[PDB]
Formats: C-alpha cells, sequence, structure tokens
C-alpha cells in the first residue's frame, strides 16, 4: 500500500536548506500555502468555464486554516484543482528542478528566503516550521493519496483511506515543539491580514 520514493537530489538539497539555514522570519510559510490554494482555486475554477462538470466534486471553492493543539497540527484546506498520483510522485519534482537551482543561485548572491514562491517552490517553505508534513488530495481524474514527507530524502505515497475529500488538498503540519505560536488564533490572524488579505477566495480561521 505504501510506496518510498526518493526526492529530486536539487529537491533534497533545498529542503536540507530550509531545515538548517538561521532565518528568523518563518511565518512566511503560511502566504506561500495559501497562495498555492489560491493558484489551485483558480485553476479548476478556469477549468470549469469549458467544463462545468469539473464542479460535480464540490462547487465551493475556499480555503480553511484549521489549529489543532491537541495534535500539535496546522492543516491548510483548499477545494482546489487537487494533484494526481503523476504530478505527486513526477511531475511537481520534474517542473521544480529549474526554480530550485535558480533559488539557490539567488541566496548566494543575497536574495532571503522569503522570496522562495518567486522561484514557485515555497511549499517547501512549510519545512520551516513542521518537523513532518502530509498532503492528502483528490484531483477529478484520479483517486484520493496521503503523500507524506520528514525530510529523509524520501517521501511516502499511498492510497488514502481517510474521510473523502470530494476534490482539492489538505496541507497538514505536524509542527516542531517550538514553533506551537501557529496554532494560537491572534497569531495566524495577524499572520493573514499581513501578507494575505487580498486572497481572492474566502479563508475561514477555525478557532477551538
Ligand atoms: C511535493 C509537493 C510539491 N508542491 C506542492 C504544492 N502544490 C502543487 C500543486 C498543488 C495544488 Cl493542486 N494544490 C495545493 N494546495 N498545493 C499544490 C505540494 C502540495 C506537494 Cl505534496
Amino acid at each position: 500500500h505504501m510506496e518510498t520514493f526518493a526526492f529530486q537530489a536539487e529537491i533534497a538539497q533545498l529542503m536540507s536548506l530550509i531545515i538548517n539555514t538561521f532565518y528568523s522570519n518563518k511565518e512566511i510559510f503560511l502566504r506561500e500555502l495559501i497562495s498555492n490554494s489560491s493558484d489551485a482555486l483558480d485553476k479548476i475554477r478556469y477549468e470549469s468555464l469549458t467544463d462545468p462538470s469539473k464542479l460535480d466534486s464540490g462547487k465551493e471553492l475556499h480555503i480553511n486554516l484549521i489549529p489543532n493543539k491537541q495534535d500539535r497540527t496546522l492543516t491548510i484546506v483548499d477545494t482546489g484543482i487537487g494533484m494526481t498520483k503523476a504530478d505527486l510522485i513526477n511531475n511537481l519534482g520534474t517542473i521544480a528542478k529549474s526554480g530550485t537551482k535558480a533559488f539557490m543561485e539567488a541566496l548566494q548572491a543575497g536574495a532571503d528566503i522569503s522570496m522562495i514562491g518567486q522561484f514557485g517552490v515555497g511549499f517547501y517553505s512549510a519545512y520551516l516550521v513542521a518537523e513532518k508534513v502530509t498532503v492528502i488530495t483528490k484531483h477529478n481524474d484520479d483517486e484520493q493519496y496521503a503523500w507524506e514527507s520528514s525530510a529523509g530524502g524520501s517521501f511516502t505515497v499511498r492510497t488514502d483511506t481517510g474521510e473523502p475529500m470530494g476534490r482539492g488538498t489538505k496541507v497538514i503540519l505536524h509542527l516542531k515543539e517550538d514553533q506551537t505560536e501557529y496554532l494560537e488564533e491572534r497569531r495566524i490572524k495577524e499572520i493573514v491580514k499581513k501578507h494575505s488579505q487580498f486572497i481572492g477566495y474566502p479563508i475561514t480561521l477555525f478557532v477551538e
């Protein structure tokens, strides 16, 4: 059921840089994940203009932010296009190679980790705050999958038997012990207002 894969060498190098570099401005991970959700919602919305049946798996286009203090997780949920098995295992890693190389060269010349999204690899900024990331996803053309990685240089993919999603992506951040501020209502609200106030989809910050 669970298959294990090696990241492309450039992606393992990027993840190590994100985990090892001293960089205090960790809060930017949330803007990067919300921007990915917004891009995924724009993609399904635009495809639905030529094929309305693409919304048979759910008409609502939104982003939810769900903290869970008991589990020490922050989850970013969207009803965007979702990812196929081929996206998870091959396509996302392949497309990211040029952007990863460009980003690592830009950092050597004076750029900052907060610019990661300009290189299309902002998802990996999740490792600024998470020791493990679990991604549940469902694309209209494929089955529901669970992707997972604690940065071994490896990740896993399995068909998911959990709560059916309809369509979209859930990024579950298993936070590092010293990063629990990202479970606080006031802190998430502050970050969303600072970096994500103009996103074109409703962002609901759940509370406990
Ligand atoms: C390996 C990897 C790379 N990039 C990403 C970021 N991404 C790529 C496609 C995609 C969609 Cl359709 N929705 C969301 N919200 N995020 C997405 C992930 C989620 C993984 Cl798992």
